[PDB]
């Protein structure tokens, strides 16, 4: 394979045969595990994927470790999970339950892996210097076709190293507990309902999640219940989340108890329970949060 | 300007001189106003920007009108605003307060305006037919460089019309009430604090929003208050949102009242108020939602 044109002076020849220039960063991904690699003067340095441009939190605005674990799950991006305030947060270590350290995220708390260009899929380097101005995100500037690119080193004017910034990706398939594969936007009727039928949609939410909705009516009050799932794959474990809304018809009355959708049983806030559904043991919990919010995860060994 | 190679048979020569093929769609944007244009056999047809791949809501899963108005503001994407359940929703008409019709969004409730390629910035056409398979999102397939593209017509195998899908954009600047411009990630200390000092960050949230945080400690309890702002521009009006958290040290006790950050006054749920700050009249409201949530908008004429 040929080698880049200097500057920068110095190259890294990686295990796969790919040649990166000094100052470049790229992602080494093994199954679901991710490493952030750097081409230093003496060779390749790999470490925990750190994502910057954070603020607040108990960690003095330290960078994210992406992915991170929290509440038995893995998060590949910042989340609002666990928060009533809607703020996107991330763990500053790989294990949140252990270390308990976090920061809040901004529109720049992401790593952009480039395509095409000079850089062999290297990450964007921010800030990159172009026309004597520092760009902290991808630009259309200097291009007739208006395509969004970035420098893959600190100085593009000098190094001429770049790549194109693609649209962010998400999983395209929702796989049902019955093994049925659907695409984002597909609709079907729920396979295992509590007499009260449900309408399903493959929503995605970057994890191939599907949501099932059931509408109840007494002409005075309208009870709306929804359950969201995802099946396990290489990146994600199974998860289940149910809500219940009690609206006058709308005007919402808080729902402070949970109803498991596959049993029909009523649980109170702070209650845990187990269920065997479709040949798998689940552990459940009732949060409430005025929306009858309950979660389930498969029983772990 | 030259004309495309058929198929498709037939072309549209637009006001700007741009030539689109029959079956193509593009966005005509006038200031903050947006139109969705189609190249039909007889010419150009424009209408309200409709975004599909929705589900649920009181409208039978009708498409989004993007942008839409809700609660005195304009939304260019789906929002969770107003919802305690975190579900992304959109209005099915341009005015929500009037028509009250909505759908819920999926990972496909977006319109992707292409760059480069054959198509002059045309929107992605989903599904597009490639290698006798229908693609409902951008692909890496058929490309060595792994760049993400889409067909800009129903049949790419036949029409050969495509464009590249760029990374989604957001506003890069947070402009302060004092007129100070910051970039996403910049930090500063708040200009007008209630004795209790605040640390600011230019967060973005696709609207150049900046959040100010103040930490209070009694060693037993930790009160955390945050205020989020954006100044007016061509796309967005001014908005202000404050929260207050009361955590033991964490374990949260719900905060069911509001404290205006620029006055220090305590308001209860369902209370409205006015304030004159930095030479502008504001109308305010106390929602609570266990997080002392209050919003302000400038007084309208
Ligand atoms: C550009 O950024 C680098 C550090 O990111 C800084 O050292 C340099 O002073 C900046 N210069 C310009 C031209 O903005
Ligand atoms: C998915 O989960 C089932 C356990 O219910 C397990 O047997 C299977 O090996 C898992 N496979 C994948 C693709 O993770
Ligand atoms: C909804 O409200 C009615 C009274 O307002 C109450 O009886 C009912 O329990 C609430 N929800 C359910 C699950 O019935
Ligand atoms: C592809 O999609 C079009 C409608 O979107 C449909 O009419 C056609 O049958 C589909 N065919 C294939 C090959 O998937
Ligand atoms: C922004 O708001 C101020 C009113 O406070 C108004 O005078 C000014 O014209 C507005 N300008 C823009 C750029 O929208
Ligand atoms: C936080 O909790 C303490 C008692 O637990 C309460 O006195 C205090 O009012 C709460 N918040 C504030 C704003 O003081
Ligand atoms: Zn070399
Ligand atoms: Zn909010
Ligand atoms: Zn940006
Ligand atoms: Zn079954
Ligand atoms: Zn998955
Ligand atoms: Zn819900
Ligand atoms: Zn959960
Ligand atoms: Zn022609
Ligand atoms: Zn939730
Ligand atoms: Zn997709
Ligand atoms: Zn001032
Ligand atoms: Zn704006
Ligand atoms: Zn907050
Ligand atoms: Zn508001």
């Amino acid at each position: 394979q040929p080698h880049p044109q200097p500057p920068p002076y110095g190259h890294c020849v990686t295990d796969s045969g790919v040649v990166y220039s000094v100052g470049m960063q790229w992602l080494k991904t093994q199954g679901n595990k991710q490493m952030l690699c750097t081409c230093l003067g003496n060779g390749v340095s790999c470490q925990e994927t750190a994502v910057t441009q954070t603020y607040g939190g108990n960690s003095n605005g330290e960078p994210c470790v992406l992915p991170f674990t929290y509440n038995g799950r893995t998060f590949y991006s910042c989340t609002t999970e666990g928060r009533q305030d809607g703020h996107l947060w991330c763990s500053t270590t790989s294990n949140y339950e252990q270390d308990q350290k976090y920061s809040f995220c901004t529109d720049h708390t992401v790593l952009v892996q480039t395509r095409g260009g000079n850089s062999n899929g290297a990450l964007c380097h921010f800030p990159f210097l172009y026309n004597n101005h520092n760009y902290t995100d991808c630009t259309s500037e200097g291009r007739r076709d208006n395509m969004k690119w970035c420098g893959t080193t600190q100085n593009y004017d000098a190094d001429q190293k770049f790549g194109f910034c693609p649209m962010a990706a998400h999983e395209e398939i929702c796989t049902t507990n019955e093994g049925v594969m659907y695409r984002i936007g597909d609709q079907w009727d729920k396979q295992h309902d509590m007499g009260h039928m449900m309408r399903c949609t493959c929503v995605g939410n970057g994890r191939g999640e599907w949501t099932c909705i059931a509408y109840s009516q007494l002409r005075d009050q309208c009870i709306v219940d929804d359950i969201t799932y995802n099946v396990n794959d290489t990146f994600h474990k199974r998860h289940e989340e149910g809500h219940m809304l009690n609206c006058t018809c709308w005007k919402c009355d808080p729902v402070d108890q949970c109803q498991d959708s596959e049993t029909g049983t009523f649980y109170q806030i702070g209650d845990s329970w187990e269920k065997y559904v479709h040949g798998v043991r689940y552990q459940c919990y009732c949060y409430g949060r005025g929306i009858g919010e309950w979660h389930c995860q498969p029983l772990q060994t």
